[PDB]
């Protein structure tokens, strides 16, 4: 509730996530970590990533890149075409990102058949 969603780019994806796990992210870098994903697909997904074992508390960038390894798993478990860039999202320096988000949100709407 409020807010809303439509326009208002950045947050349009942000909104995604929070409205997902209950987040607040304020700018897509703050996925820069390889947590809300996990989180989502283990409600997506059950069994499919390692929620004991993502780290969601990295402050490092070592860590982060370790968040993503699970995640990452996530995909190569079920049948995901598509390999996690990281160290790209251990960058911190945005777009990388949000071109990233981008696309985990339009295939995790309409990824595997069913499911």
């Amino acid at each position: 509730g409020s807010s809303g969603s439509s326009g208002q780019r950045r947050h349009d994806m942000l909104a995604w996530i929070n409205e997902s796990l209950q987040l607040n992210l304020t700018k897509i870098e703050q996925l820069c970590s390889g947590a809300a994903y996990c989180q989502f697909m283990d409600m997506l997904f059950p069994g499919s990533i390692a929620l004991k074992k993502v780290k969601f508390q990295a402050k490092l960038e070592h860590e982060y890149i370790q968040n993503f390894k699970i995640l990452q798993a996530g995909f190569k478990r079920m049948g995901v075409d598509k390999i996690i860039p990281v160290d790209k999202l251990v960058k911190g320096k945005f777009q990388d990102n949000f071109e990233f988000v981008q696309w985990f949100k339009k295939f995790f709407d309409s990824g595997p058949s069913s499911g």
